[PDB]
């Protein structure tokens, strides 16, 4: 309900989004086809998550607390992992395609 | 409800077992459904605490609610493409 | 931007650091997860396989640092309101625990099919 009008989510979920598109139109089979999506969409997944994980932080106050800050490190740290999954699972996948 | 949510499972997991599909088909279509539940999970939890937070409505309560249940939509919406995409190869 | 990027992969540096210092349970997790990764790179399977071998661990570790996420923020809470604070707790950690039977299972049903 309207936080897809932030600068941030929209250049991930236009990211993400173009990763589909793009993953939709090459001639890959099923499988590949169906990974190359997936991993892309956890992206986007794990940082819906992390955004949501600190909006219940930043909700408790500003006030700073060391498990506050923390809480935001491991969100962040989620999305990394997913992001180099994403990487990793295009490189496998797609390596030695254009050819 | 993770009552229904858990037959729900079982139903893709025995339909699964059904098709005459090889052993990659078979973990990608099962690992879907439990993505579904694993971020279902994770926003049930994420709700539990801004629950106790307060009973109050806030900008950031609600905002922490819909970022989460988004996350539950983009899994099951990866769900169905995947069961499309391989239901479509397998009977082609 | 650029530099929204080296913010936000300092905050992960600090995320992954922290876990890692914290708990022998979160060394010896990104071990076997790592491990599992250099096994599966190594081994004589189609990219499919490669990839789902590889995806399925990093998930692990992808729930698990959500999860600990989760947790901080109700430590951070309190002890007043425990008992809702268990219950996020618990939820949690199904979420690891299952995504953890999937990457074992995954393993177990791909390995057979080739080495069998
Ligand atoms: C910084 C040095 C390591 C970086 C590794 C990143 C890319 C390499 C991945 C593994 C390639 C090394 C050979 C192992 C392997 O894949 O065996 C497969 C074999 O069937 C043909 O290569
Ligand atoms: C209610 C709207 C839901 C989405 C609208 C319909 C989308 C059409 C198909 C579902 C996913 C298709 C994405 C993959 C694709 O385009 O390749 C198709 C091809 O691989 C079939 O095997
Ligand atoms: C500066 C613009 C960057 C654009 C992003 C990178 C573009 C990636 C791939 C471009 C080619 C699209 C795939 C076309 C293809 O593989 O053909 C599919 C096949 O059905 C042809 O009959
Ligand atoms: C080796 C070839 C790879 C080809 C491209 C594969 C890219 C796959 C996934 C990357 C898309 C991630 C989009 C989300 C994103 O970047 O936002 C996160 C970050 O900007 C917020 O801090
Ligand atoms: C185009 C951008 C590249 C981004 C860097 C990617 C680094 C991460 C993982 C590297 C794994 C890719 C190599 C996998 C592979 O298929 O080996 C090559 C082999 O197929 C050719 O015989
Ligand atoms: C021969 C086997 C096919 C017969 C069709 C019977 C289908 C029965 C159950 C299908 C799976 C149940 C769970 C899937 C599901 O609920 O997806 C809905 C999803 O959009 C979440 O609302
Ligand atoms: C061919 C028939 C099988 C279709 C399988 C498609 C898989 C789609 C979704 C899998 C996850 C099921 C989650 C069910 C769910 O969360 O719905 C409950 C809720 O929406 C009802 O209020
Ligand atoms: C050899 C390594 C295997 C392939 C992975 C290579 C890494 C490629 C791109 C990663 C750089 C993007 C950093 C994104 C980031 O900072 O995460 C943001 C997140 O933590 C908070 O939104
Ligand atoms: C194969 C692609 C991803 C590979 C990594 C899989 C899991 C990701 C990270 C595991 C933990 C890394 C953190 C290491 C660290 O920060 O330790 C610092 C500490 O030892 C300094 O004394
Ligand atoms: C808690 C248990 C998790 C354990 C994590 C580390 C061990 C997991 C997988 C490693 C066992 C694979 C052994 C088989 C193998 O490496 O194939 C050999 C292949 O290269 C044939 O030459
Ligand atoms: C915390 C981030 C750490 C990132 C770790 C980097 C990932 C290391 C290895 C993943 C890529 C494996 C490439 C597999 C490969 O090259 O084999 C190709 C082989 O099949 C040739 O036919
Ligand atoms: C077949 C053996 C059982 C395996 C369980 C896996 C089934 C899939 C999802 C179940 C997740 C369990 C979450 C339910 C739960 O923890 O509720 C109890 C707690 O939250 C408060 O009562």
């Amino acid at each position: 309900a309207a936080w897809i009008n932030e600068a941030a989510f929209r250049q991930e979920g236009v990211a993400v989004l173009l990763c589909v598109v793009i993953a939709a139109w090459l001639d890959v089979d099923a499988v590949t086809r169906v990974l190359l999506i997936s991993s892309v969409m956890l992206v986007m997944i794990v940082e819906l998550l992390n955004s949501a994980i600190e909006a219940v932080v930043d909700r408790i106050g500003s006030e700073y607390h060391e498990l506050s800050g923390r809480a935001k490190d491991l969100g962040s740290a989620a999305v990394l992992i997913a992001i180099i999954d994403a990487v990793i699972t295009w490189a496998i996948l797609l390596w030695s395609h254009f050819g």
